[PDB]
């Protein structure tokens, strides 16, 4: 068999049409970055950096969205049962050093909460889910934490497709599971919009080398799904990805 199979698995192949967003380049100074927007009503993609929008990268903590949905679907989590007790292990982030529910664990990106979830899910069940939802390369061979700078990788465009599929009820997850998960990542809720999203950060060679912020803005007549990805030697993290996203979104007058 050919190595090329593996190279081709590292990229999402689509020839979807898109509006070019090359004027967004200044926002990504210092990074190889990408921004993907999908306008639900107009059924239209807009993209800055198409090549980077199709490169698959470890999802890191953005994977927690689907890990939670999987857990609801397996009845590991339920609508009134999202609490996990802290094992008394001291982490460098104090918010991690306490009992959690779905809301706090997503807000504070509490790794151990989601590791526990993955621990209780059958590896072959997870593989089945990743096949169903078409999660990037679907590669969980890597470690035990296959979603953290490991085997599993996904592109910005796919990140956007998955959020859209989730919201348009194209996934087989219960609507109330989706509502719980959306609430856990709801950043802002006003009369005129709901703003939802999740950061991710990956460390490679002791540096912040992989940053994500993915989510959507739901208005009174439309939904705008987005993914921002940053690749850099250092300073490529979720917070910077979110900052950039919010500048772009404000500029587009969505938030
Ligand atoms: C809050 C985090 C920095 S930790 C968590 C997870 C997921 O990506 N990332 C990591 O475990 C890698 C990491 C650990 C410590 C500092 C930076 C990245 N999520 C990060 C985020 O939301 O940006």
């Amino acid at each position: 068999g050919h190595m090329s199979a593996h190279v081709q698995q590292d990229k999402y192949e689509t020839n979807v049409s898109y509006k070019k967003l090359n004027q967004l380049a200044p926002y990504f100074k210092g990074f190889d970055g990408s921004f993907v927007l999908y306008n639900e009503r107009e059924q239209a993609y807009s993209i800055y950096n198409e090549p980077e929008s199709k490169q698959r990268y470890s999802p890191n903590s953005t994977y927690k969205i689907y890990l939670a949905l999987m857990a609801f679907d397996q009845n590991l989590l339920s609508l009134n049962h999202t609490e996990q007790q802290w094992d008394k292990h001291q982490y460098p982030f104090k918010e991690w050093n306490q009992d959690q529910n779905l809301n706090s664990s997503m807000k504070y990106s509490v790794n151990w909460y989601y590791e526990n979830l993955n621990k209780h899910l059958r590896q072959d069940e997870v593989k089945s889910y990743l096949d169903l939802i078409e999660y990037g390369n679907e590669e969980i061979s890597g470690n035990e934490n296959y979603w953290n700078e490991s085997s599993l990788k996904i592109s910005a465009i796919e990140q956007v497709n998955l959020l859209k599929n989730m919201k348009q009820h194209n996934m087989h997850f219960d609507n109330k599971a989706i509502e719980k998960v959306e609430n856990s990542m709801t950043l802002k809720q006003k009369d005129t919009y709901k703003y939802v999203g999740k950061t991710g950060t990956g460390i490679v060679n002791h540096k912040e080398a992989n940053g994500w912020f993915v989510g959507y803005v739901e208005t009174k007549d439309n939904t705008y799904y987005f993914a921002t990805h940053l690749k850099g030697e250092d300073n490529a993290n979720g917070e910077k990805a979110q900052q950039i996203s919010e500048r772009i979104l404000k500029e587009m007058e969505l938030i």
